[PDB]
Order: structure tokens, then sequence, then C-alpha cells
């Protein structure tokens, strides 16, 4: 159990979470199986994951500036 799963559940399926996302059905499942997502999209998933799991993202690490 992680939220990157438990937004699959939330949203129905992996192709519906990743279109929402804005990333590809796989890169969903290596973050539910990474425990992890990268910076900025953890929100997204914390959406569907409310109440559900607390939900984490990375810390920027190239970014930018």
């Amino acid at each position: 159990m992680n939220a990157i799963d438990i937004a699959i559940n939330k949203l129905g399926s992996v192709s519906a979470l990743a279109a929402a996302l804005g990333v590809n059905q796989s890169a969903i499942s290596q973050w539910r199986a990474r425990g992890r997502v990268p910076a900025g999209r953890c929100i997204d998933i914390e959406l569907y994951t409310d109440g559900r799991v607390e939900c984490r993202e990375l810390r920027p690490d190239v970014f930018g500036a």
C-alpha cells in the first residue's frame, strides 16, 4: 500500500492516473514500486489519497536557477 497505488484505485486505473499526472502508464508502475514520486507530483496523488494514505515526493535535485 502506497499513495501511488491508492491513486490508481481511486481514479480506477493507471491510464487514468498517468493521463492526470501527465506521465505514461510505465512511469506510474516505476513510482509505485519505487514507493515515492519525483519532485512536484505527490500533490496530485495526495488529492486522490487525501485521507487514505499520506503522500510523499522527492525534494528538488536539479530544479532550475
